[PDB]
């Protein structure tokens, strides 16, 4: 009804007033504010112009098209108003792709290395965003899938001219991106967790008494085995979960070999009886191997990871295996699965990397840390301290500016992920499912993506205090006049 076309209206009309404002304030903010003119935020102002070049020219020509109730322009003002669109959406997508990687890189770069992560061909990066985004537009000009859709009022990219032209845009430029960034920003969140889980206040090796030789000749004797190279495992009973199987069919090969003798092993956990019965036997037919099915207290386990040379992390699934990071605390070398989170805490020189669930590879790895020498251990124990050492650093940072980035990233996906599931419906049959697709859901999945032009700069005051205290400080300034005498 009437009432449907002036909402549009409204919508539009918010959308130009917010974008060209708001992210005007964007642009002036991040040279107006030392804490906000960081090489890193170039992708900010790169989206915020994005952001701007539809309200300037595609934006106006749509919003007069709804009171005209058609296109009452050229054709050339069609094809240039729909060719400047996708540069515009194309451009902020890989954009929030730009930040997504910036900021994984920043966390990466604050652990490895005492020095702050400084994005030094950040202006070089932008370019070729640009140089991609007109490589993903400009063929659209020659096919001539650019054409006025009544329905929305606008001169857009019709996914009903070319399928094959619509899945490649929808698959490379917004599938592929998406991925990217969901990725990313898992990561990020699993190392903040990391961050946050260690605890060094108990995990040190002051709370320890006597030399680590003496600690574990003193462990090993209260177990009623004497001194050799000792491994440990602390982990529920399980199948397919922490992987204590692998481990104990990894004993079954090296028991037969003669290097065997100069190990000890004490298993640590409860669960499965059939599990908890194979571990109790290996106890009985070998004096190396020692079983403690019993809960132990946090106390002595920080005693276990300070005496016990290697600690085996067989985990199949394990995302933030703390477990590694409280051994390397207390100087204990890890022999742990290639796992998500376990292949990030762990460096290829704070501890041996082994492929989970194979108990070949176990046995190999346990052999090959066998010949490993009190000397060659030494530096292996201080790169484990000081990695876990690296975790602890980043604990009183402010976190907040990866929340405001992925807050930008979910509303971008919300506005967008209608528009392109409609792309790959019309993509399959284009002359049946275009009447098939319902109206009201065509028009609101188009005006959801067109008002995601001004969200960006209302969160960006909404959550990060330092654009919301320098909007303040630009509003005052342009509006406090100076006085004398
Ligand atoms: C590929 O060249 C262009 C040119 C102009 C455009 N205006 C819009 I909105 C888009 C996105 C189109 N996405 C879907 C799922 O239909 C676009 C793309």
């Amino acid at each position: 009804p009437s009432w449907l076309a002036s909402a549009l209206a409204c919508v539009l009309i918010f959308t130009i007033v917010v974008d060209i404002l708001g992210n005007l304030l964007v642009i002036l903010s991040v040279y107006r504010n030392k804490k906000l003119r960081n090489a890193g935020n170039i992708f900010v102002v790169s989206l915020a112009v994005a952001n701007l070049v539809v309200a300037i020219y595609p934006y106006p020509l749509v919003l007069m098209s709804i009171f005209n109730n058609g296109w009452n322009f050229g054709y050339l003002h069609c094809q240039v108003s729909a060719f400047l669109m996708g540069l515009s959406v194309i451009g902020s997508i890989w954009n929030i792709t730009g930040i997504a990687i910036d900021r994984y890189l920043y966390i990466c770069h604050s652990l490895k290395y005492d020095k702050l992560y400084s994005s030094k061909n950040s202006l070089c990066y932008v370019l070729l965003i640009w140089l991609l985004t007109l490589a993903a537009v400009l063929p659209n000009l020659r096919a001539g899938t650019l054409q006025y859709d009544p329905r929305i009022y606008s001169c857009t990219f019709a996914q009903s001219v070319s399928s094959a032209y619509t899945i490649a845009v929808v698959v490379f430029h917004f599938l592929v991106p998406m991925i990217i960034v969901i990725f990313c920003y898992l990561r990020i969140w699993i190392l903040v967790l990391q961050v946050r889980g260690i605890d060094c206040s108990f995990w040190n090796e002051s709370y320890l008494t006597g030399s680590r030789d003496e600690r574990k000749k003193s462990l090993l004797s209260k177990f009623g085995m004497d001194e050799g190279v000792t491994f440990m495992f602390i982990g529920r009973f399980d199948r397919g979960q922490k992987g204590v199987d692998v481990l104990l069919k990894a004993i079954e090969i090296l028991s037969s070999k003669k290097e065997f003798q100069e190990m000890r092993f004490i298993i640590i956990g409860k669960g499965d009886p059939e599990l908890e019965g194979w571990a109790r036997s290996l106890e009985e037919k070998h004096g190396n191997v020692k079983v403690i099915t019993e809960m132990l207290s946090r106390e002595f386990v920080r005693e276990l990871y300070g005496s016990v040379d290697f600690v085996i992390i067989p985990s199949y699934f394990e995302p933030f295996g703390l477990v590694a990071l409280e051994a390397m605390c207390l100087g204990a070398i890890p022999i742990a699965s290639a796992v998500g989170g376990l292949r990030d805490i762990i460096t290829n020189e704070t501890g041996i990397l082994v492929k989970a669930g194979d108990p070949g590879e176990l046995a190999n790895a346990i052999l090959k840390a066998l010949e490993l020498s009190r000397s060659d251990l030494s530096k292996f124990r201080e790169n484990c301290k000081k990695r876990a050492m690296s975790f602890s650093k980043l604990k009183p940072q402010d976190f907040r500016n990866f929340v405001t980035m992925f807050v930008v990233f979910v509303l971008f996906a919300i506005c967008f992920a209608p528009l392109n599931f409609i792309g790959l419906a019309v993509a399959s049959d284009p002359a049946s499912m275009v009447p098939r697709i319902p109206e009201w859901l065509f028009v609101a999945s188009y005006y959801m993506a067109y008002f995601n032009s001004c969200l960006n700069p209302i969160i960006y005051g909404l959550l990060d205090q330092n654009f919301r205290k320098e909007y303040r400080r630009i509003i005052v300034s342009l509006c406090t006049a100076r006085v004398f005498f």
